């Protein structure tokens, strides 16, 4: 969605590796940049503050409602 089928993709590929492909988790956010740009998860203390930067109780999941702050991280 943020690019030619590059953002909505994570949301069906890794978001799908776990349950539906319309929700994410910590084991499928990292794989995102890794495929597109692994070092996109900077901001220091990353690998975790990317989860709270979107939701605060997803329960370890990130639906496309919280995966939006990342949608502006692919296009470029």
């Amino acid at each position: 969605m943020k690019s030619p089928e590059e953002l909505k993709g994570i949301f069906e590929k890794y978001a799908d590796k776990e349950g539906d492909g319309n929700q994410l988790s910590k084991e499928e956010l990292k794989l995102l940049l890794q495929t597109e740009f692994p070092s996109l998860l900077k901001g220091m203390s990353t690998l975790d503050e990317l989860f709270e930067e979107l939701d605060k109780n997803g329960d370890g999941e990130v639906s496309f409602e919280e995966f939006q702050v990342l949608v502006k991280k692919i296009s470029q």
